[PDB]
């Protein structure tokens, strides 16, 4: 209360070992296991990992009471722990709540680590019973959206889709409601599942009743990749991983600045004439929310951020073209953008 | 270009004593200089620094480039360099560019440390010469703007107008433009500078011309407090010192969230009918840019911030009190918010 919030030095970050990994796991809500290889003899590689568990052990100060807690199992000092703890993906978080492990492949800062973590900490199923609750749904615009319509909490089919909902939290929300007044307004029936992917106003209703747990994964699976993705820094490693042959058309727009506010929606209107285009992966990048790789960027790709920009990136060659754009010049339309998306098949 | 970001381990920030500093200082554009007393010694406070110093190596790693120094000054190893560089407030960072010096006193996290520092190699003047750009000052709403109509850059009343935007870079932005036609559109002649407090939409206008360096400073003097104030992470401290007696309104709002969207426009109108009343700071903290602090607040205050929330906050009593709410029932009024004022002025 009075103490003002600051990093205490306390170490908190559990050496985790054959001895302690069952207490430790019975004792935390959600254990966050930093599985790493031993740090190399030089001076660098030391400080690289002394940051690793520091970003960590600031983590491990915000969310003592909230129950989590965080470990370093070593790929060789603990490789038995690894070994039956099922750790494969070296140098990597892992998240343990409950029986679903979660990789966790997002940006290596004590923010995201934390906002992620605290999402890990709610439940799957976010019910809704109000209009104010049923007009926070219809404002969900950059991510993967799931709503399923049913008749009550205990029901059978609403107990598989919360086992449904554990294998993909919290990266896609998934929301459930009891009301048949609400279940007009999003053109739900009972036990009816509709599907909104990314920045597409009209959805896509998915097969009526009965679906399985092991029926609702795999249209996700087929479907989890948007046509246009929001980089997100809690996933922005597997989203970078899944490109189009090595291709990834990559939009550099704030979210804030009115340049880009329109920018926002010219982009998102192209998504929505091609998303009959399963290649077609767009990735918007908000600068506003990547504070540290912004002079890289416009060093790497000759740039400058403060005015919106788009290209093509080459993950293969590591290649990029980038449109030649006037400030002064009205911001380039819809069909501007496919006519400079011609020069992408040629080659 | 090919390397992918990550912290190399490679240590910047240099030991500044009473050899070097002349050196340093003629090396970098911008220097970033953390005031520090010598670490206790013990674990925990060795660990605190630990993470200050590589808070600030992170920083040093990303603005290598853009030319921005950084360097520990001790309180008593560096003694002397400290009383010559006007080193007072121990424990803080100092911010050298050209002569002006900034006493940093936001977040020390490795995100606000560049953004603040991106800003400061800016030029302090940000000139419009189109629509596109006009419609970006148009859209400034969580600061207090100012915007300045000069015949020339070269003009010497606009010469005195740069050298009064550096005693306030970059906390506050400095606008200039040089056409007539949209000195039309801001109702500001020639020479005629209008000051804009933040979230008020009529502004307010400052003597004619001329205008002196010693002018322009003493007019923000008596108005860098807005009636309502974002709680920006760059200078979250200065604000949270510039109380009213003690008291601060502060107000849990997310400006993503419908629920929030709508507090946050029946908060600007409640300022819009009292910035009459010089005694009243309310503070507007946006939870999704100070993640590390959420699980703080909803124990500290015993609230749930998914939820938006108000109440008044004593500094001098540490104490609190908040407007209890039903997330069901309809968002409360401005008229409630004032008639819930009135059991502020009761004690
Ligand atoms: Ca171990
Ligand atoms: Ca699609
Ligand atoms: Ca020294
Ligand atoms: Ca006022």
């Amino acid at each position: 209360g009075l103490d003002f919030p600051e990093y205490d030095g306390v170490d908190r970050v559990i050496n985790v070992n054959a001895k302690n990994y069952k207490n430790v796991f019975k004792k935390y809500e959600v254990l966050a296991l930093l599985y790493h290889e031993p740090p190399e003899d030089d001076k660098a590689s030391q400080r690289q990992f002394e940051m690793e568990e520091l970003i960590l052990e600031l983590a491990a100060q915000v969310l003592e009471d909230k129950g989590v807690g965080f470990g370093l199992v070593d790929s060789e000092k603990d490789a038995a722990v690894a070994k039956k703890l099922g750790l494969t993906e070296v140098d990597s978080m892992y998240v343990f709540k409950g029986d679903e492990v979660i990789e966790y492949d997002g940006e290596f800062s004590a923010d995201t680590i934390v906002e992620f973590l605290l999402d890990v900490l709610e439940d799957p199923v976010e019910l809704i019973e109000g209009e104010r609750e049923l007009q926070a749904f219809e404002n969900i615009e950059d991510e993967i959206k799931l709503i399923g319509y049913f008749k009550s909490k205990d029901s059978e089919h609403y107990k598989a889709f919360e086992d449904a909902a554990e294998e993909f939290h919290p990266y896609i929300p998934f929301f459930a409601t009891f009301d048949s007044k609400v279940a007009k307004k999003l053109t739900l029936k009972l036990n009816e599942i509709d599907f909104y992917e990314a920045f597409m106003e009209e959805p896509v209703t998915i097969p009526g009743k009965p679906n399985s747990e092991e029926e609702i994964v795999n249209f996700v699976e087929e479907h989890r990749r948007s046509t246009l993705r929001k980089l997100k820094p809690e996933s922005m490693y597997e989203t970078w991983e899944d490109d189009m042959d090595g291709i990834h058309i990559v939009a550099f727009a704030e979210e804030a600045d009115p340049d880009g506010f329109e920018f926002l929606e010219t982009l998102k209107a192209v998504a929505q004439d091609n998303t009959e285009n399963p290649d077609l992966s767009i990735i918007w990048i908000d600068p506003d929310d990547f504070p540290l790789l912004v002079p890289y960027w416009e060093k790497t790709f000759d740039i400058d951020l403060s005015a919106p920009q788009i290209g093509v990136v080459n993950v293969t060659d590591a290649d990029s073209v980038w449109m030649e754009m006037d400030d002064e010049e009205d911001l380039p339309s819809a069909e501007e953008l496919e006519d400079w998306l011609e020069d992408v098949l040629e080659g």
